[PDB]
């Protein structure tokens, strides 16, 4: 260690590059150990993340692997960059920990949705998820686990999605926020790009409401939730469910669901005239387009962006840009096998 030095932040060993300074934590969990830092060389702040356990188990060297190619090869002003990726150790042999370090936002998602918000910074919000989504979409990365934890904002209103999700992969599947998932994912249908619109309904819907649209202890608790609020789904849907969980989403009690006027009221939006009167309806339209269980029905991501709530703010350069070409991502390795794949990666840079 001569170009490093170690830090205890928020109960993790940091052993960084001696360029990056009053390291600080920046605190949630689940993905995972962030802190803040100032770059002295770049003179701007950043957030590194050491990555937990990259090596645990080939989930673990999959998702570390995938996220790391991605971050390098994705060049989106809405998905996170990687700045700089590095190792403190020095051979493939001592080779256990990595670094990514990227631009730092000033809050996650989580906490800027609890604000009160107006319908230019909300729109916008929407819009630049939407851009993101579309990028990834492009390349064929259908993310399925997007949720406020997974999106930071900046303090310009400028958002960036954290997160790839199970991006490449053939069967929506995962395994501990499950609230965003869409339908087709819960109920194991498979899924088209519109999968990720779900997610976004959900975001822009707790927006609105400052509450968790679907929460519950499960998925089973979940789907009640869902179907209270939206009304039970058309047999045509219930045909494509599979035999088993088809019997217990028939055998549930039916219900009409509250019209997108009850389940997001004026009340929610805001008052009073003109602006916020034409602005309250076209909310709750997109939403009606959104929150739509069945995915034959709900409104695609191109189609969202065309909407007169979002398509204030489309401009052809960041919304047409061109896809990101290509390493790959499906096939499955032994441990070791991905610890030498991450060790390239973070080496050839
Ligand atoms: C809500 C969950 C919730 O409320 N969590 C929460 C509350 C208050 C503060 C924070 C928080 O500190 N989150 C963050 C996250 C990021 C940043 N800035 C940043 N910039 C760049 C990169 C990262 C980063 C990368 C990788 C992983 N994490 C972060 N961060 C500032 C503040 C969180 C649950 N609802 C879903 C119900």
């Amino acid at each position: 260690d001569n170009q490093f030095y170690s830090v205890e932040v928020g109960d993790s060993t940091f052993t960084v590059l001696k360029r990056y300074q009053n390291l600080k934590p920046i605190g949630s969990g689940a993905q995972g150990i962030v802190c803040a830092a100032y770059d002295a060389v770049l003179d701007r702040n950043v957030a590194i993340k050491k990555l937990s356990r990259p090596f645990q188990n080939q989930t673990h060297a999959k998702r570390a692997y995938r996220e790391l190619v991605l971050m390098k090869c994705v060049n989106h002003k809405n998905i996170i960059s990687l700045l700089n990726v590095f190792t403190p150790q020095k051979t493939l042999e001592e080779f256990q920990d990595v670094y990514l370090v990227m631009e730092l936002m000033d809050a996650n998602l989580c906490q800027v949705i609890q604000m009160e918000l107006d319908h230019e910074r909300m729109s916008y919000l929407l819009y630049q998820m939407l851009c993101g989504i579309k990028h990834l979409h492009s390349a064929g990365i259908i993310h399925r686990d997007l949720k406020p934890s997974n999106i930071v904002v900046k303090s310009d209103c400028t958002l960036k999605i954290l997160d790839f999700g199970l991006a490449r992969t053939a069967g929506t599947s995962f395994m501990v926020t499950r609230y965003y998932r869409a339908p087709e994912v819960i109920l194991g249908m498979g899924y088209k790009e519109n999968v990720d619109i779900w997610s976004v309904g959900c975001i822009m819907g707790e927006m609105v409401r400052h509450k968790i649209l679907f929460p519950g202890r499960d998925y089973i608790d979940q789907w009640n939730k869902v179907i209270e609020q939206l009304g039970t789904p058309c047999p045509e849907f219930m045909k494509k469910l599979q035999p088993t969980v088809r019997n217990y989403v028939e055998n549930r009690p039916k219900y009409a669901g509250l019209t997108f006027p009850k389940l997001f009221p004026d009340s929610l939006f805001p008052a009073d005239s003109e602006h916020n009167k034409l602005k309250a309806s076209q909310a709750r339209d997109l939403l009606s387009k959104m929150l739509v269980i069945d995915p034959a029905k709900r409104i695609s991501v191109d189609d969202a962006l065309q909407h007169p709530y979002i398509n204030v703010w489309y401009d052809p350069a960041e919304v047409e840009a061109p896809p990101p070409q290509i390493q790959l991502d499906e096939r499955e390795h032994t441990i070791e096998e991905w610890k030498e794949l991450i060790y390239k990666e973070v080496m050839n840079s």
